[PDB]
């Protein structure tokens, strides 16, 4: 239901953190999770000195380019995720601990040539976007419906 | 209906940019109009070759602090957004134009003048400021077009 | 009490962003509030998303040549400190909020042929810690003692 | 004496940083330099790259097995050799001023996981502190106070 409003800020907002295609993706994912209704809070397994409620992309987000590693919390509720894209060659591994799993490849949704024109950046978005709604977000809200 | 998810985001996107109240409430203003269909395309009366079609707030947005003078085109189509913001006083009245709807708003109420800069402490009565955008600015443009379509 | 110890490696770590002698002054500020207990929280009046505790200088310090803005807090976060440096012709005046208030004259502690060297760059060394402790240090402690 | 310049120092190095053994041996450099000493060079004899400073000295990181490191004292003429032996899992640290030795974990006190990220690189960071203080600077201290 929720548009993606606000990625094209998030992106030029994130310009010089976004030097491989993982970072765009993480990127793209990390603005699927806000609109639906989570905040960031940091990076890590577990709480930081720098942890902030906050949609922006939570500092240290990028400095692995083969794990990242993001915490999330519901925009004003108490309810908290653990995100982690991993990098597996030219493919990432998803999943979700608050346990659902996607794997996406880069070269069907980054183009790699052209990471500094956002427009250009990403491709079957609207594909990426249902299976990362589907595979990723659906499953957290259905488990969220079942424990009440 | 749609969220105001992006706020933040384009709040820190436009910080330096943010020197007075006025510059804050248009900002919040922006992000009303972007979120529900719309998409910024430049600044002034007149259609230019520096117009690009974009969420961020158009470079020289907050140059005027007396008056400022948004152009929006749908994300879908040629559907376009004259948005004024004329700073009275404490107040700025709003009226925009694809007639027009017209709107009154107290800085006083909405803006923190002692936390400008901080996001969290910026805006007052955002739910309010949000409800009367919406029925004020938002919901007459939309109206008004499917009585015309 | 505490000594100046990393400073040069500070100084190394923004001599590339070092273009004038109130950056290094700055700098040299820097490092007496972080010697003294305090951590680099952000610039600007006002706090937000990039903020981020560290001894380093904040991303952003030395955009305003004319008015630096740098806030700290205690190592335990128990306080704030809103640090101005204000270019007046060829001195600085300090003033910290947690008001202490320092003039000083550039002329007497940088040398602006020789931003680069750090060796060089900064004059009586000795005398400029001296003034920004009892000046600012000290009754900014002080002030935290009448708390 | 704090070890505070410690953040400022490891984004000096990190770069550089490829191994557990580096990040170790960046931090007792600061323990050295924080105690009074600044870094020389690297060898156990002057080489054409010495040069006193605060930062670590050109070529500290070319082996992993082995790093050797001279200091001499701040405004002084007293030189230390420290020695930072790689043996499997532990690191063998000696001084020659001889007269300190330490024996060190890195499972103990480097976190593999997260090498290059500093607030994570440094496990049981006040023990260390605490052991390199009475294994290596005390000793040297002590030292300097008979015959």
């Amino acid at each position: 239901s929720s548009p993606m409003a606000g990625l094209e800020v998030l992106f030029a907002s994130a310009a010089p953190a976004i030097t491989c295609r993982q970072d765009a993706l993480v990127c793209f994912l990390h603005w699927e999770v806000v609109t639906h209704g989570y905040c960031g809070l940091g990076v890590g397994d577990q709480p930081g000195p720098n942890d902030k409620k906050s949609e922006l992309l939570p500092a240290g987000w990028n400095n692995n380019k083969d794990l990242y590693v993001l915490r999330y919390e519901y925009k004003d509720g108490s309810r908290k995720l653990l995100v982690k894209a991993i990098t597996v060659e030219s493919s990432m591994i998803l999943n979700v601990l608050e346990v659902a799993d996607l794997t996406l490849n880069l070269d069907d949704y980054i183009d790699a040539e052209h990471l500094g024109d956002f427009h250009r950046t990403y491709k079957n978005s609207e594909e990426l976007r249902s299976r990362i709604v589907s595979g990723i977000i659906t499953p957290i809200h259905e488990q969220w419906e079942k424990a009440n």
